[PDB]
DNA sequence: GCGTACGC
DNA sequence: GCGTACGC
């Protein structure tokens, strides 16, 4: 769930 | 030659 | 519940 | 001349 590259 | 992951 | 970020 | 970065 965690946005670092995705963002869900 | 650019270090955003690799660095060379 | 997915994918970003770059040039000596 | 290569590869990093994380959990609601
Ligand atoms: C957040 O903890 C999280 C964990 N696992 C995932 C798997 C796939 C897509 C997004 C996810 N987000
Ligand atoms: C971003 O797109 C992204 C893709 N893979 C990962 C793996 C481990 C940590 C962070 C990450 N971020
Ligand atoms: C720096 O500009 C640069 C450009 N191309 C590369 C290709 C492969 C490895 C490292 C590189 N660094
Ligand atoms: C870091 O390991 C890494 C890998 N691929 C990339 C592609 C485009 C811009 C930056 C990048 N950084």
């Amino acid at each position: 769930x965690a946005x670092v590259x995705a963002x869900v």
